[PDB]
């Protein structure tokens, strides 16, 4: 019956809805989410759908980024969970060092109010090349239901 929206925690922007097939990956770090292209227009139904903006990045104004965007997720969590700050921090840092490492493989794309400080999310392709993913960090989504 219900429905979970899933909007970036420091934005507000909508970034998903469990429409799709999600996952939780990286020991509970991040939410893949699997989409389908679509025509009508190609596009990436998950894009399309919430209105994410596709934007770019330099590698280094990248590292930049996310290191302030983890460290302002990490700041939520000392309030409203702290249990959960030491976890994150460790897998934060080595998910990080992945993004990094594989960074040429990834288009990235912002919430539609496209606030420098909101979340991005990283689009890829399963090895069918046909059929796109988006990776989001979990701590940095408050749900929503109805």
């Amino acid at each position: 019956e219900f429905m979970i929206i899933y909007r970036d925690l420091i934005s507000h922007d909508e970034m998903f809805s469990d429409i799709y097939k999600i996952r939780e990956i990286a020991d509970g770090l991040c939410l893949e989410v699997e989409g389908k292209m679509v025509s009508r227009i190609t596009g990436v139904d998950i894009v399309m759908n919430h209105h994410l903006q596709e934007t770019s990045f330099t590698k280094e104004a990248y590292k930049k980024y996310i290191k302030d965007y983890m460290k302002s997720i990490k700041g939520k969590l000392e309030e409203q969970r702290p249990e959960r700050v030491k976890p994150f921090m460790t897998g934060a840092a080595e998910q990080i060092k992945h993004i990094l490492a594989n960074f040429k493989n990834y288009q990235f794309f912002i919430g539609e109010n496209m606030n420098p400080d909101g979340m991005v999310a990283l689009l890829d392709y399963r090895e069918d090349g046909v059929t796109p993913y988006m990776i989001f960090f979990k701590d940095g989504l408050e749900m929503e239901k109805c």
